């Protein structure tokens, strides 16, 4: 027995944590903030927004548009489930988030930016989205350098968004259609992926006629112009055949690189032509009862297993298509129960039928180490530290087990433990169907405002050098921010002393010499002695780090060391560090430890430690 | 700072030798502990002598006692190289054998197990050394009708772990240990109840037995290589305590006498490599170090991982041991190895001296001087306040420890922070063995605890009680202040010397003078007539014999005997002269007795205090 409503709620929420750009004031978390704010600056176009692809920060438009098209398809099929669960606003905000970005990516007729970020450079750094420091180049396709698959996948997303938004926001629906029409025209004129090269190694395209059909079907549903339905059907002979036959491929499943499964399902419902009915049932039969002596492999515990990478992604996506098709009056009657049983068995495997959940922050023993940079929240550019994720990325469906149900919840296992937009796409639609059928209430007013689990900015210190007339401190400030991760360019700290002995010597405490033999950072400034509470002879040295680009993204990047000394005159012996507030407990060597008596300030406001 | 881990290890093992009850070996390396609890088990007609006293008291509580020896054996099983290198292997094996020989005695027939000797109330109502305890020490047992699963299983774990470490050098003993371990484990397993475990209520109540069952089963598997036991160990896991609002195995406490699931799951991870156990032990170790999912054990400002008010050092050093063992296993998450090893060192260093003082008795800088311990203190008057210092150094004892703000006071009745106990040193010993392996520190060669005797053991105080023209009457009080070892002194006598030249000169027989006693405290006190000492020089004496008197260092009245005696010249005469009498010189003239050195005291005829003419 599983709570499908809560699963649906979290699956939709997952996308909110993948958001790039200027985040809404109404966001329900305290650990994601503005990021990729300069996206498109290299080309002079505002390309901010959209979703980060997986556990990384590249914006790959092919799987991104596949995702939003699939979410819109679910809303088109099961609006009643979203309304009943109270999740309609959230899934529509997600669909609009992706589509607003695709619109920005088509700034002028005939031009389409299909990517922001370099796979290699982006993947070479392990840290939060908010503090990325590397270049994020924009890439585009046009008539001279075509991208049929990505243009058509984007048109499908835009057109499907138009279908589900038309009732409540007819103007946005028209806006989506205008851009879908342009991108489809680009894809249809070109019939080539030759200029779609920036995603090589990550989302290279192996087919585009499937995307042309899928986009044409959605443009037909969005505009009711039969010109599109005729085009949709015209590409069918060009879809890849099953190896060793002259039959439309049926041994794989709906995914970001192959959408002919969804296109044929939709063409079956729209035309009732036997060709489409036979094709989709051949695929669904292969995945369930088996067909013509062949069948997708099943793990011992009941998972329809298609491939090593994202096994759950494949199974839950096929579950969604099986659910949609089983509801159609044209489905072979005897297969309705078979397909519906399949939808339930596969979704249940993801939610907990093996004894544990494969959905982050949901169910029994959910994964705790998904391969995801921002949810982990390292501040040292290390997958290994901290040894636990600082944030809970609710709703994320992990890759999944191997062919024998084997699974290792480790952060470095990106084959079976990464999470991604496309992984949750079909999954979300299958969950909506299970919810409408078996229920399970979503958590009321669900938010992801987390407790701060570690001091965000800390200071470590130790006695570096000492003498009869001086004290020399080694201090290191650390940015361990996570709610949200952020640059701390206004940090300072204060070192307090009791100078009663200086006053007793007839010496002005303000005349003591302060100095610094070493400091990381160009802006580090150590002040002279300043009064704090002279009635109790308390003075201090202010160490200002304002201007320093301290950020949680590397061992050096997150810290600033400062060695400073305060000294009475040469030959004197009255200097007494033992009555100094900041000296108490201070480590006796240059081995530094966290101290609570050399307070840290952020723009003058105390955030760590204590004052006298 | 740098700490000598080998010396710490050698002393921590030695601590248990000072906790020994029973017929002590002739090989003992101290001069202040001796035979005690020699009638243990007499109330039931079973030899239950031996084993270790629990803490600063003399009750034998088998649950923490067996937890202790099981933990020592675990350390020897994990780090035999450390014991061999430090030359401590023999000493730790003798300790493990001491406990286990007693547990064997406690399982005299299959199906019966004596789990305690001593009544908490009777034992704690007297403050004195083990050797002279006078109270009844009842024995308590569990059986099928009145079960004790936790104590039977903890004892089985001890016996099975002993077998594992003794198999190579003494297979016959290992075989005997296994036989008893199997019976105690079977009793525990079949009963699954602590209903009959009642005599330790308030001291060592059991809050769980499924943990003990897995712990015992794991050790029986290691001792026998019979997978039947591994299957059993794993079967109790679903019944182990869980974290409050989850279905996750408990992880917010630590390994201790009442909860051994931490040690059991750590060993199960190493023996099976199952993710469940790895996850479980790492959640516990993470809670104790870096924290896990917004939760971490409290830490004092000076670095001590602080779990609870009682035995804060006990808990921290035990977790240090587990961290050290786990960190060395190939299965440990690579990125946590250094965190765990750092923790092992930081906690042990806190115990040894990182705050500026040591929390280990007789070790390092400014060690505790007043641990809550009857025998080490050595009162001879049933007073926690007297003497005002400890007469003995109980080397190696780890005190309870500071509060959560590093506060600590070294006082005898700071029974919380200054308590010392078997379980407090168990995990600690294992952690020290790991640190010695990692960083060395040379133990003291052939270290012994032969103490200098710091107070005269049997003394006499005297004063003038009455005087007249023909007599001297003395008030004398003999005191047993024995401590090396505390002991009954039933053969004490003393001699009062006089010069009777004036009696002889007056023409009176000196051997005819009337001697008498107007008051004697004991029924066996005998005052002789005048006897010759050196007749040539007119020196004579009176012998006062206290032989038969059960004088012992365990109370104000118990440790002393007052005797008043008088020697008289003939009635009406005035030539008696006490001023030329050796024993009269400097004698307190009032009656308020003061220690004197001219009325020599003898023990079985041998002078032990004072001087002869
Ligand atoms: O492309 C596969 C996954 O790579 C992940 O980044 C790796 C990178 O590929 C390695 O070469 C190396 O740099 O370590 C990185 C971190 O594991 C990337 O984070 C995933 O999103 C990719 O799917
Ligand atoms: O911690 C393991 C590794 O994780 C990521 O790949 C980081 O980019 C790399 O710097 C680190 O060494
Ligand atoms: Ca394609
Ligand atoms: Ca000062
Ligand atoms: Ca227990
Ligand atoms: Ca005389
Ligand atoms: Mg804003
Ligand atoms: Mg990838
Ligand atoms: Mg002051
Ligand atoms: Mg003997």
């Amino acid at each position: 027995t599983y709570n499908y409503g809560e699963a649906l709620q979290k699956s939709i929420m997952f996308y909110e944590f993948q958001r790039s750009g200027d985040l809404p004031a109404d966001k329900r978390d305290n650990w994601r903030d503005d990021s990729g704010m300069k996206d498109g600056s290299d080309v002079g176009v505002d390309l901010t927004g959209g979703w980060y692809d997986a556990g990384d920060h590249v914006k790959f438009n092919l799987p991104m548009s596949y995702t939003s098209a699939m979410l819109a398809w679910s809303l088109y099929e099961d609006k009643d489930a979203y309304d009943k669960s109270g999740q309609t606003k959230y899934i529509m905000d997600g669909i609009k988030w992706a589509n607003d970005y695709f619109i920005k990516c088509n700034p002028t007729p005939g031009v389409y930016y299909y990517q922001v970020g370099d796979g290699g450079k982006d993947h070479s750094w392990w840290g939060p989205a908010e503090v990325m420091q590397m270049e994020r180049p924009s890439f585009k396709v046009d008539a001279s350098k075509p991208g049929s698959a990505v243009c058509a996948s984007t048109a499908a997303s835009l057109a499907s968004a138009a279908v589900v938004f038309k009732s409540s926001d007819p103007t946005y629906a028209e806006k989506c259609i205008s851009h879908a029409k342009n991108l489809f025209d680009m894809a249809d004129k070109a019939k080539s992926d030759a200029g779609y090269t920036a995603a090589s190694g990550y989302y290279s395209s192996s087919s585009f006629y499937d995307d042309l059909s899928w986009a044409a079907v959605w443009l037909y549903l969005a505009t009711n112009d039969s010109t599109y339905l005729d085009k949709a059907e015209s590409y069918v002979p060009n879809w890849g055949k099953e190896q060793q036959t002259d039959i439309i491929a049926y041994k794989w499943g709906q995914c970001w690189d192959d959408v002919h499964y969804g296109a044929e399902l939709l063409l079956a419902k729209l035309t009732n032509k036997q060709l489409y009915k036979d094709s989709i049932e051949m695929n669904l039969d292969f995945w369930t009862t088996g067909v013509n002596g062949t069948r997708v492999s099943y793990t011992p515990k009941g998972l329809a297993w298609l491939f090593q990478w994202g096994s759950l992604r494949h199974a839950t996506t096929q579950a969604f298509l099986a659910g949609v098709y089983a509801e159609w009056e044209g489905c072979t009657p005897s297969k309705v129960s078979v397909y519906k049983d399949f939808l339930k068995s596969q979704i249940d495997y993801a939610l907990g039928s093996t004894g544990r959940s494969f959905v982050v922050g949901y169910g029994v023993n959910p994964p705790q180490h998904p391969h995801h940079r921002t949810a982990h929240g390292s501040w040292t550019d290390q997958m290994t530290s901290p040894t636990y994720h600082r944030h809970t990325i609710y709703g994320a469906l992990v890759g999944g087990p191997d062919n024998a149900d084997g699974y290792t919840d480790e952060i470095n296992n990106y084959v079976n433990n990464e999470i991604a937009c496309d992984y949750n796409a079909g999954f979300t639609g299958a969950l909506a169907k299970m919810y409408k059928h078996s229920g399970g209430d979503p958590i009321p007013n669900f938010k992801a405002i987390e407790k701060i689990t570690n001091d965000e900015v800390i200071i470590k210190a130790g006695l570096n050098s000492t003498g009869p007339n001086y004290t020399e401190i080694k201090a290191v400030v650390y940015n361990q921010t996570g709610w949200p991760a952020r640059v701390t360019d206004k940090i300072s700290f204060k070192y307090f002393m009791d100078l009663s002995e200086i006053v007793a010597a007839g010496i002005d405490p303000l005349s003591l010499v302060t100095s610094s033999n070493y400091s990381e950072g160009k802006n580090t400034k150590v002040s002279g002695v300043l009064p704090w509470d002279v009635s109790n002879n308390v003075y201090y040295v202010n160490v200002d780090l304002t201007g320093e680009n301290i950020y949680p993204g590397g061992q050096s990047a997150c810290r600033r060391e400062v060695q400073f000394r305060i000294a009475a005159p040469q030959g004197t012996t009255y200097w007494n560090p033992k009555n100094d507030f900041s000296y108490d407990g201070l480590p006796t060597t240059s081995t530094v430890n966290t101290v609570t008596n050399i307070p840290v300030y952020d723009n003058g406001v105390k955030v760590f430690g204590n004052e006298p």
